[PDB]
């Protein structure tokens, strides 16, 4: 369960968002991609397969994981197939820092950065970024 | 120190790639960016922080640093600032080039292959030394 992750898009301003979720942990990275397509959708799970251990993807199972291109990735790369609060925290946390930005690829990662290093437990608490290394140390 | 990033550039086919490694682990964070410019540099600071415990980044203290914009980004993330696995990317793209149709996709093959590589992986490595602490 280390090695779970769920991916799921967003949409802001016409453009589109991947979140990956690390679900044990609730650890997130995510990026505005150019289009919701196989090829960008690959290039992202290569992206986190690389820097993670990704054993297993659970995805809403749409038009861009259907493709030659992201069976592909996943295969190669050892992964299998097989969230709103996330992603609206997410949205949340960009809308708070929307207006810092010029760009709303530089909010978004504002925001995976205050995400992940939030302390939300006080003087005991754990930050998500504190967890899953905690889980992936552990095994 | 489990804090301690070195930042550096390469160029292949006329592209920039910016390559993070973690010094303790030899882990490696790298991306094709447009530009070498304060503005992309700026960017790819950012979203490695947002994924790591960085403290402080080494790097080459050249011109995409001396901006309004890197500075910023560093001060807002609490970053201040103070390349082997380098010619081993190039390496290591060098033998996947084929099958990607993009170098960029090239680049994330080789960082894969980089930080899985047992024989523990880098990747083992940095998770360790900051569970540790
Ligand atoms: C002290 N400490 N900090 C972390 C930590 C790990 C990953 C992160 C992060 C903090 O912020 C963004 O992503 C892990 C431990 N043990
Ligand atoms: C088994 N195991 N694998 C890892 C691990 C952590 C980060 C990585 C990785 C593997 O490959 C790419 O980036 C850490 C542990 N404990
Ligand atoms: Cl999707
Ligand atoms: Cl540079």
């Amino acid at each position: 369960s280390p090695g779970i992750w769920q991916l799921d898009c967003t949409h802001l301003e016409g453009k589109v968002i991947l979140v990956a979720v690390h679900v044990a942990s609730g650890y997130i990275e995510a990026e505005v991609i150019p289009a919701e397509t196989g090829q960008e959708t690959a290039y992202f799970l290569l992206k986190l397969a690389g820097r993670w251990p990704v054993k297993t993807v659970h995805t809403d199972n749409g038009s861009n994981f259907t493709g030659a291109t992201v069976r592909a990735a996943c295969d190669w790369a050892g992964i299998k197939q097989e969230i709103e609060s996330m992603n609206k925290e997410l949205k949340k946390i960009i809308g708070q820092v929307r207006d810092q930005a010029e760009h709303l690829k530089t909010a978004v990662q504002m925001a995976v950065f205050i995400h992940n290093h939030k302390r939300k437990g006080g003087i005991g608490g754990y930050s998500a970024g504190e967890r899953i290394v905690d889980i992936i140390a552990t095994d």
